[PDB]
């Protein structure tokens, strides 16, 4: 209700293209408050099409729900502008997404960051499950980095990412919170391989077959089997044998309490988490919300 | 101890001059974390005198206390860089200082902002008094605007003749009650929206006119209730001046009926923001807790 602000086109401008989503493009933009002199960096998503008083009504009423979330590991929709092209505005995460982050930082990611990222993603997904919100598009590209010690899940509930979807989602359009657990396992697979393309070299029209014959993503080199068994149980075809996000929070937390025991990274002992000094400095500059 | 980060000169640099004080220059600068690609805006104060490692320890020992404060209306020291000239790092407040703010928004400000700013400055000063920290240089230039609904006090802990209590001018005594005097001048600055106190009088003479009973005049928009409070901050007996806690209570009740205590032309179409615009401001700029 009061969590979604309706904007004018005059109080924000799109400045640089950051990327394409499925149904729209995301820009880096600037918010100019009315009667003010300051300019605040923001992220604007302009939708591919459809300005219709009628489609606006489902866009708005679902934007209200995406403005309702309150969790440190879930992004909140902040505003909307209902012109000819719908424009959506969120906070800009200056570090980008976890996917390009682990791809451009593959030689400096320690084990202790990866397991904490897995935990944080699970807390965000567990909160959405507690809010009865299905993500439907969880992937390393939809996990944003506020600080390297703080990731947030974005772009949930929007409803093709075939290589992330559960088989019941591929064959029968079923989207549950257990289907999201499947996409969570692929997301962990992306993190542990430092941004590899899942099922690389296999047409998306062919994934349903290989999953029915038992084929799964291979064990990442840095993962022990305790981590790989977790990923594989997120890919049981029976959805209720897949773990719950609540359980995934507990298990990855305990592995975070002994990181190099569960992830084997070359040179893992010269790369570590920030001290309280470095953490408090990050929070005072960029991350003042409670965590 | 772990709240003050020691920086290297390679991970931050100065970008633009924001203003000077007397102890040194303040710059707008950018922090680049080591091994990272993003650039985070900061405020850097360069100590314009070059100091020695012996003076550095006295600089450091007070920097730790300036990094120890935790209150929504007091700025916290975040970092320090100890080269030839010491550099000090805080959060950058993009709206600037309350002084230039009310000067550039003169008579576009309602009573409800003016009274809340008075409350917030008293809250910060009362927190400093509870920490047994004297400000010694309180003025509208040292009140930073994080957002228009949130101000913070900076540059405390250690000649502004026209702000000082009389015992500070004659006997250089600096108590929390001398800070109450300078608070009254600050409220005067806001209520005249950035006028020069005692404008046109040499500072070498302010002691004389204060012993003769002369004070700053009543601002046009102020009724006598608020002007009497300012006059009690300028009593020659230090223990007849009000306490900061009392100023919090007294300005708070006046804030609950602003148009009763300030008479501004057109005050009734300029209001405080709605929860929607406030939830929008904080999610972008002010994630800190606050009342
Ligand atoms: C006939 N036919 C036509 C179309 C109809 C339709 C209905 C609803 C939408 C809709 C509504 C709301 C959103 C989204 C989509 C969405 O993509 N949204 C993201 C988000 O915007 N991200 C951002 N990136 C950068 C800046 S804004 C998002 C942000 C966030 F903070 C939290 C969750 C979230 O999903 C929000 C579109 C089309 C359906 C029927
Ligand atoms: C002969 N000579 C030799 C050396 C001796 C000496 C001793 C102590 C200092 C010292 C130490 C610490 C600070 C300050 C000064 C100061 O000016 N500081 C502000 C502050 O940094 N402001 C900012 N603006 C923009 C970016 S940083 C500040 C920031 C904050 F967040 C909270 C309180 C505060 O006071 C902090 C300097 C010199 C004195 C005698
Ligand atoms: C991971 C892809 C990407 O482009 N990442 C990225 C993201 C930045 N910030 C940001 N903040 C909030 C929301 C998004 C966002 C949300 N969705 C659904 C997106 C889709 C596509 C792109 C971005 C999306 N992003 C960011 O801030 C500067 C930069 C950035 N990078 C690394 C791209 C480099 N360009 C500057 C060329
Ligand atoms: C009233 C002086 C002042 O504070 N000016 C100021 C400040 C900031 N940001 C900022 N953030 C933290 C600390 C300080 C700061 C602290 N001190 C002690 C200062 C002394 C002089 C100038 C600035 C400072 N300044 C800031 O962020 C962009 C902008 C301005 N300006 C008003 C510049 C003028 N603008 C209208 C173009």
């Amino acid at each position: 209700q009061a969590l979604l602000r309706i904007l004018k086109e005059t109080e924000f401008k799109k400045i640089k293209v950051l990327g394409s989503g499925a149904f729209g493009t995301v820009y880096k933009g600037l918010w100019i408050p009315e009667g003010e002199k300051v300019k605040i960096p923001v992220a604007i998503k302009e939708l591919r099409e459809a300005t219709s008083p009628k489609a606006n009504k489902e866009i708005l009423d679902e934007a209200y729900v995406m403005a309702s979330v309150d969790n440190p590991h879930v992004c909140r929709l902040l505003g909307i502008c209902l012109t000819s092209t719908v424009q959506l505005i969120t906070q800009l995460m200056p570090f980008g997404c976890l996917l390009d982050y682990v791809r451009e930082h593959k030689d400096n990611i320690g084990s202790q960051y990866l397991l904490n990222w897995c935990v944080q993603i699970a807390k965000g997904m567990n909160y959405l499950e507690d809010r009865r919100l299905v993500h439907r598009d969880l992937a390393a590209r939809n996990v944003l980095v506020k600080t390297p010690q703080h990731v947030k899940i974005t772009d949930f509930g929007r409803a093709v990412p075939i290589k992330w979807m559960a088989l019941e989602s591929i064959l029968h359009r079923i989207y549950t919170h257990q289907s999201d657990v499947w996409s969570y396992g692929v997301t962990v697979w992306e993190l542990m391989t430092f941004g590899s393309k899942p099922y690389d070299g296999i047409p998306a029209s062919e994934i349903s077959s290989i999953l029915e014959k038992g084929e799964r993503l291979p064990q990442p080199p840095i993962c022990t089997i305790d981590v790989y068994m977790i990923m594989r149980k997120c890919w049981m075809i029976d959805a209720d044998s897949r773990p719950k996000f609540r359980e995934l929070i507990i298990e990855f937390s305990k592995m975070a309490r002994d990181p190099q025991r569960y992830l084997v990274i070359q040179g893992d002992e010269r790369m570590h988490l920030p001290s309280p000094t470095d953490s408090n400095f990050y929070r005072a500059l960029m991350d003042e919300e409670d965590m």
